[PDB]
């Protein structure tokens, strides 16, 4: 009949035990027994149905008096179905005896009796003593109840929330809440909020990309960097040792009228934007969190104490966060090097190193969550909230070491400390250090971080999640079991499926917000990503998983520091990358103080001639102070090449030494560090602050009641 | 009523069984009063009104005649059980136990009740029977409820109305039973001749109450720290004096074979001549003293010191929060709106006149300096930075009273709901005002002062006819000690004499005033009316003053060492000096209770916040450290200097750039240099390059470089500041572990 209702009774079911028979080695079935008395003596029914299917599996069921059901629910803080008690029986409309609890709220309670009891849950499971237990859900997700007094909640849930059919609809947040729980409410707020906002952002670095976009006629660096009798007479220097010879700058018109886009003004602008809408998103994340605290039954009490089953070497685990950032590093360093060692060409190559250190990542991802669970769990926890809070702690800094070492490296580390060819710079011996082009390495950056994160969000849930829906839309387009049996033909989510959605929602953040500026598209990437997992995240956990026990949370929990965190850093992380990374420094202040006559030549402010009168020059005599085997030697009459750092020219008293033009640069690119970073940083404050001045109504109706 | 007993001391009624409370002093019709009858009329219904009102309610009162005046009649006041118990119930007044509740009677059996009328401390009366006093209505005219005790003497019905103290401060009460508790805090916490012993803050608990012994003991502790910061500053400076055989450059400054043949040039237009560098030995040996490593030793070590205060008075905080068993009062918190009450335009204006303050400030020091050169024609340039900085400090002080009345008249402006509203208010701006009158010069002095004047070919002129004042070569910092230092102590100075004078002066008035040979003895209620009122606002200038001076003591530390000792100093007379005014010049104040010192908290986290900025910013650019160890480190050495390994050598001569006299351009004022005809260049305070050379007078490469370097170092000490600080109190658990025992 496929009821939710006991055989030939009107009473509602909660949960349910499974064991599997011994009698087709008696300990099992002596636990068993022990248990099954146990739970019967303290008052709770009992009814067994053998499924058909497997003669050797023995099914349990279970159910809830009003009596002591509703006295043990007042024995922890429990609200209205405000500490439960009788004197407020009739304080509060009641329509039925029956019917009127939640039945997530009446599933919690049993829940918690069966906890609480001893002697079983967790060892019964763990030693096979029974094989699972669970509630029921309501009804088959595809068609509605059978049974009319079923709401069937599952289907119009699907339906209206689920499937992809209800994509644009807007969230029903209090069904999310009043059929799982309120960890997924809050879940599935907080997620449709970042979208909310994220919609404000990907609009805004359209904005400005449009305008980088429509700037291509008036990019003066870059129409030099072409001109042939501009860029083709300049010879550059090889950028290594035995197999690269001298090279043309003209051959970089892709790259250069590509770089222009990301390298303009609407990328300043864009960072700034970014610096306060970070700290807008918070300031409302925490209305809305205010918000939904007064709305919902948020004001659920804490235990003092808990129980697990297990009741300094920390320098370990950061020692592995060293050897993990340094891992990616050279992952990174040996995948460019070996698609190396083999229009398009140089993209193409960028791709490919970029997918195969994805790649890479990947695998080293699983590798990661196993050595943080084995290390964690050999700490010996004393609780669980506890061992959640290190888990978070420790699989958050494998994770984002694992992720940003190659982002950060090609930021900051490569190309920023190579000697002048004349005395390369062998830092470990035998390991010459990388050099960018003389637009810089923004551009792979760029490329490194869409990759990275386009790869791991269509590859991970969307892609495992999404097979069945393009297999069904490509065909259309190009026995009887009762409910517990069902149920359990089901697969459980285990206790980390919400952490790791969480976790994957902060890594997009992360990369949404710390390597903004290199790539102002990144908010409508993680905008589609979200308008995508919403739904994907709703229909697994609506169809592919049994139900899970509602749990009492009040915030997303270990999160809300780590996102602050994220914000100070990432204000930082943008302001030198802006710095060191791109060349716009270099520009404005050539613009500013080397187009006039005491250093330049042209009778006002120009941009003309800034790529001959900013590259430095080399002498091939000069080849080495080493005075060993060069690769210098013949290769033509070359006598001069040019490389992309400021230094004296040969003959100055000052032999290839910094000169005065690289000072000017370093002290413009620090003044700018330091003043964006202050008045990012006094705006967050004032924002902040100005909680009553932008925060009227939330707080003021929440304290008005 | 009935007239005078006789025992002068006594504070019980004139049967000397009931405990009084309050007075209540009101001018009686006896004389022959004039305008208006009705007005008398409308004020003795009013009192009545109000005295019926009270009695009826519970309180008992009896007045009596003043001896002196015969238009003085005091009214006195006395709260039996009954009254007693009810309203410490409503106030959820909690009393000694022995998990913790207020009071209530169906518990009464539950607490450790001593005796009839000793079981409650007649502070806690005091404070009762003011609420008491402060809630009741009296009359409803225009069909609007009129109440308040504060609107009676506002209007003017009542001249006063005070608790009353145990005896004379000076000597014990003739009352046996009396603990005269007043003379025991005279004894030992007042009257500096205990000018070591420790506070016994528990008695001025229970005499003053909360509101004074959180100030009070917020003070102690801000001593002791003080002495910590004193004997460390004192340290460096000691290592700073004893270290002078080595300082390199004062010694070629000094030396006439190098500094002497240094020809510097003409800072002014033509008021002023050539000077060779040699002049300059005192002040160079003063920097050296001033403006060494040990600076920034004390600047970091200060940059620890604050936060290490501030999590410590916040667990000092907790400790006494939970010892003075408040919680259940702090919980138990209702405000009241203002007796007096019944957009941005507000805001702006403020801002407005903030910026009018600044730049009247910084006009004033400017002003100063000038006439005390122009005046010219134990060292005569120390001796003119002095005066400068008495008519400075002058100045402040006679600016300061207009800016609180400026204050409190934008304030009363905007209508601030209740008296906690406008107290914030008061503190925001009063503290904006003071902040920038005190600090506006001393900011000049440290940013503004000679850092964009240009090359003497082009003089940089601010707006025309302003040329820019400049430093000597060791640069402004010697300028800016000698500043904070007087202005610092110039205010300490004048406000402790104020403070003990003023209200002495005044009592002494009154006193000369009513010099009638009484030659008896007088009640003291009515010799207790003769004190002054200790106006509404309270502690309130008291808190100013010393967030005034811990900002001195915090801001500009990386310039005078020796402030911590000043500071030491000032608040160890301090303690003795409030706690005698509050004692022996002053009328009970009503106690109450407060959480923490009040809205200052958040000022001094902004001040320890911005120390930070202003320590790196003053090392960057006002002090020349910097320009020195890039010196030393990067320009000893043969690519640019000529020396074999790094030193400190001919730095003076290397550094001081040149300039040729013929060389001046521009058409006004053509000769300011040709007249004397002696040499053709001179040598300036400035990186640039020198006559000749392609680029001729523009700034070099060493500008960068030290401009980088500076940069760099701000960076730098920013980041790791503020790292170290965000560390530290993420690890200090900010609570006493004692007490979370407790709690
Ligand atoms: C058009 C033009 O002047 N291009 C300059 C050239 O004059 C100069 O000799 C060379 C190296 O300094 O850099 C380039
Ligand atoms: C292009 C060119 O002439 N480069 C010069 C070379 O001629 C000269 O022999 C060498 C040493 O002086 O310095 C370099
Ligand atoms: C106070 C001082 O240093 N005075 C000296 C002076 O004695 C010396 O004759 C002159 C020439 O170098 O330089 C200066
Ligand atoms: C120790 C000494 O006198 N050094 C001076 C300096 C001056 O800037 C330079 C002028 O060319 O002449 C040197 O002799
Ligand atoms: C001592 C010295 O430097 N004298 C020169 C002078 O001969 C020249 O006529 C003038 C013009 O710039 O510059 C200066
Ligand atoms: C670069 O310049 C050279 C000579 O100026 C030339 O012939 C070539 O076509 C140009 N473009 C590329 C991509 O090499
Ligand atoms: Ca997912
Ligand atoms: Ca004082
Ligand atoms: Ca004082």
């Amino acid at each position: 009949p496929d009821s939710l209702f006991f055989t030939d009774g009107q009473r509602r079911i909660d949960f349910i035990l499974v064991y599997e028979d011994e009698s087709k080695n008696e300990k099992q079935k002596r636990k068993r027994q022990a248990y099954e008395s146990n739970l019967i003596c303290h008052g709770l029914q009992l009814e067994a149905t053998r499924s058909v299917s497997d003669d050797k599996l023995v099914f349990v069921k279970v159910h809830a008096p009003w009596e002591v059901l509703c006295y043990y629910a007042e024995i922890m803080h429990i609200k209205l179905p405000a500490p439960f008690e009788k004197s407020r029986m009739n304080d509060f409309y009641i329509l039925d005896r029956d019917s009127f609890f939640n039945p997530a709220t009446r599933s919690r309670i049993v829940y918690f009796i069966l906890s609480r009891v001893k002697y079983g849950i967790n060892r019964l499971v763990s030693s096979g003593i029974y094989k699972a237990a669970f509630p029921l859900h309501d009804c088959r997700f595809n068609y509605e109840s059978e049974d009319i007094s079923c709401p069937s909640e599952r289907y119009l849930l699907y339906r209206e929330w689920a499937h992809p059919r209800s994509i644009y609809k807007k969230q029903p947040l209090d069904l999310i809440r009043k059929y799982y729980g309120e960890k997924i409410g809050i879940y599935f707020a907080w997620l449709g909020y970042y979208t909310q906002m994220l919609l404000l952002a990907a609009v805004v670095g359209v904005a400005c990309f449009l305008y980088g976009y429509l700037d291509q006629d008036n990019c003066t660096w870059s129409k030099e960097v072409c001109d042939p009798d501009i860029g083709g007479q300049i010879l550059m220097c090889p950028q290594c040792d035995r197999l690269c010879p001298f090279w043309r700058l003209n051959i970089t018109c892709e790259s250069s009228k590509k770089l222009c886009i990301f390298d303009s003004f609407g990328t300043l602008i864009f960072a700034v934007f970014m610096g306060v809408w970070v700290t807008l998103f918070l300031e409302f994340w925490k209305r809305r969190q205010a918000e939904l605290e007064y709305e919902w039954d948020t004001v659920e009490l804490q235990q003092e104490e808990q129980a697990r089953p297990e009741y300094a070497s920390a320098v370990f685990f950061w020692i592995l966060l060293i050897i993990a950032s340094v891992i990616g590093i050279i992952v990174y360093r040996l995948s460019v090097f070996i698609v190396f060692s083999t229009l398009t060409p140089q993209m193409a190559t960028s791709i490919t190193a970029s997918i195969i250190s994805f790649i890479i990542i990947m695998i080293l991802n699983t590798i990661y969550e196993k050595v943080a669970i084995m290390i964690t769990n050999f700490e010996l926890p004393r609780t669980q909230t506890d061992y959640e809070n290190s888990l978070t702690m420790k699989m958050f800094l494998f994770q984002f070491v694992n992720y940003y070492s190659s982002c950060f490296y090609i930021a900051f580390f490569k190309g920023k400390f190579v000697g002048y060819p004349g005395d390369p710079v062998y830092l470990l011996g035998k390991y010459r250090s990388e050099e960018c082009d003389p637009g810089g390495c923004l551009l792979e950056l760029t490329t490194q971080l869409t990759i990275i994160m386009g790869g791991k969000a269509i590859w991970n849930n969307i892609q495992e999640v999404l097979l069945p829906w393009v297999m069904n839309l490509i065909g259309r387009y190009k026995k009887i079991t009762p409910r517990w049996e069902q149920d359990y033909h089901l697969q459980p989510m285990g206790k980390l499926g919400l952490f790791y959605e969480y976790l994957e929602m902060i890594i997009q953040f992360g990369f949404v917000t710390l390597f903004v500026a290199s790539f102002p598209l990144a908010p409508l990437l993680a905008l589609v990503n979200n308008i995508l997992e919403i739904r994907v995240d709703a229909w697994k956990l609506t169809t592919q998983f049994r139900r899970m026990v509602p749990e009492k949370a009040q915030d997303i929990g270990a999160w809300q520091p780590i996102m602050q965190g994220i914000a100070i850093l990432a204000v930082v992380t943008n302001a030198m990358i802006i710095a060191f990374t791109s060349d716009m420094i270099p520009r404005l202040v050539y613009y500013w103080s080397f187009s006039i006559p005491p250093y330049g030549d042209h009778t006002y402010y120009t941009m003309d001639g800034y790529i001959n009168n900013t590259l430095s020059v080399f002498n091939i005599t000069d080849f080495k102070n080493t005075d060993k085997e060069n690769p210098y030697i013949g290769l033509g009459n070359y006598t001069l090449c040019r490389y992309r750092d400021f230094r004296n020219p040969p003959g100055h008293p000052q032999e290839y030494k910094h000169n005065i033009y690289y000072w000017h640069v370093i002290a413009a690119k620090l003044a700018f560090i330091i003043v964006m970073e202050h008045i990012i940083y006094s705006v967050k404050f004032f924002i902040s602050y100005a909680i009553p001045d932008v925060s009227k109504i939330t707080k003021s109706k929440i304290k008005r009641e």
